[PDB]
């Protein structure tokens, strides 16, 4: 229940059913911005999938339609004209889940089109000896928030049509990933900037794509390695991107970082289901259960008379859908 309680309320507070889009906070002046929309998008569909309450279940189906129709009314069907790959890639990726949970074409077309846009355009073997480019305008940087979505958004299409081009992109890039953005202990890496070199920032929406990505892999695979790729990452955000009492960090004031605990926690729910399930690494499976469970714990106590948590879940005007949407994410795991 507390997971539907979450979802109704951010939808009652953040959802405009008039533009089919959510506001970027309560003052109701403006759209979120259009990446940001599709882990929105991803969001309902993890509701979607959490729900055992039946009538919500199929009004947030129908609001993963609207919620493209909404998008798609501003900024067309064709993204290949948005300078951010990453940009393009978080459509694309989830646009294969929408195809699915509901089986419309238009998802399957959106999300393999878009992706072969990027991977099959912006790869490249001479600097840094693989990876995809930020952007499609300049190519100056190859950055986690690209490449590890793209690995995902491979697994996906690979799980849709069984075709084993998608998942030999997943290994390919995840390969160089794990090689040039991260340390090979688990923290990942921000980007590789020609002329410079890596630059080793580490935040939670880049955890969390690995971690993700580690997991379909091992899934897609059966290589244990992947597995473990994928616990150590988990560890280091556990022990590296948190604060003195455990809770994750706020990572405030960038507008972008500031709501990254939203694919961060997506991403440890996958995890935390392929160790339930195979019982693998159980002495961290049980300190891993009850560190998530405390930052729930933490994050919920915080809540306005609303039912919305803002992003700082460490402590207490103006509530931001994407700061607002991890705390969500959290109870729908
Ligand atoms: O420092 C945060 C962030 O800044 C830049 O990316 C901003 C967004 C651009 N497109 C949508 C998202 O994927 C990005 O967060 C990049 O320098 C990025 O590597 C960095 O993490």
């Amino acid at each position: 229940s507390d997971g539907d309680t979450a979802m109704k309320a951010f939808n009652d507070t953040f959802w405009d059913p008039n533009a089919k889009m959510f506001w970027k906070d309560s003052k109701r002046e403006k759209h979120q911005d259009f990446w940001v929309e599709a882990e929105l998008w991803e969001l309902v569909m993890d509701a979607y999938q959490h729900t055992s309450d039946p009538a919500l279940k199929a009004e947030l189906k129908t609001q993963i339609d609207d919620v493209y129709d909404g998008t798609v009314a501003k900024y067309g069907q064709d993204w290949t004209n948005n300078p951010f790959n990453d940009d393009i890639m978080w459509w694309a990726m989830g646009s294969a889940r929408a195809y699915q949970i509901t089986g419309n074409p238009r998802y399957l077309e959106a999300a393999r089109d878009h992706f072969d846009f990027v991977y099959d355009t912006q790869w490249d073997e001479e600097f840094a000896n693989g990876g995809i480019w930020w952007l499609n305008s300049d190519h100056n940087t190859k950055n986690a928030c690209i490449n590890f979505p793209a690995a995902q958004a491979a697994l996906y299409l690979y799980d849709i049509t069984k075709d084993e081009h998608y998942l030999n992109a997943a290994t390919k890039i995840f390969r160089w990933g794990k090689t040039m953005l991260t340390d090979g202990n688990g923290k990942v890496f921000d980007r590789i900037e020609i002329e410079h070199g890596a630059v080793p920032d580490a935040t939670h929406y880049n955890q969390g794509t690995y971690i993700g990505s580690a997991v379909g892999l091992y899934k897609a695979t059966g290589n244990a390695v992947y597995l473990d790729d994928a616990v150590k990452a988990a560890k280091f955000t556990k022990n590296h991107l948190v604060d003195s009492n455990g809770v994750l960090n706020y990572e405030g004031p960038n507008g972008d970082l500031k709501g990254g605990k939203t694919i961060l926690m997506r991403n440890l729910a996958h995890l935390q289901k392929t160790l339930d399930e195979t019982g693998q690494y159980p002495e961290f499976s049980a300190e891993f259960d009850e560190w998530l469970a405390f930052n729930i714990e933490m994050a919920w106590s915080h809540q306005n008379s609303d039912h919305i948590v803002d992003g700082n879940w460490a402590g207490q005007g103006t509530y931001e859908s994407w700061s607002s949407a991890a705390a969500v994410q959290a109870l729908n795991g």
